[PDB]
RNA sequence: AAAGUUAUCCAAACUCGGUCGUUUAGAGGAAGUAAAAGUCGUAACAAGGUCUCCGUAGGUGAACCUGCGGAGGGAUCAUUU
């Protein structure tokens, strides 16, 4: 039995390249002030 | 005791030079405002199609472009061992 190793990276972007690669996107005026991380899907349908 | 006369003082006026202020002529050079049915491009306002702007330095017909350090008045108030 073998376990393939992992790889660890830390990418970091300017804002101009952040929303062209769809890392983040425009939010509404009221929804802007919400800094909780998005809830990742834990059921996947 | 009059004309006249000697030496100081108070001094108008003229001549030459210096200095300050106002007004005015000038070949040529370089800007601003307005008036246009002008010529050549399209820098900015939408991610204005290379995100925009600030200080500094260089370059190009013209708007402008590029290097170094900033700012968000941005196109992100946000990504977990
Ligand atoms: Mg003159
Ligand atoms: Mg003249
Ligand atoms: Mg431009
Ligand atoms: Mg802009
Ligand atoms: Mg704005």
């Amino acid at each position: 039995e073998y376990t393939v190793p992992k790889m660890y990276l830390k990418l970091q972007y300017c804002v101009s390249c952040a929303i062209h690669g769809k890392i983040v996107r425009v939010r509404s005026r009221e929804g802007r002030r919400n800094r909780a991380p998005p809830p990742r899907v834990r059921y996947n349908k």
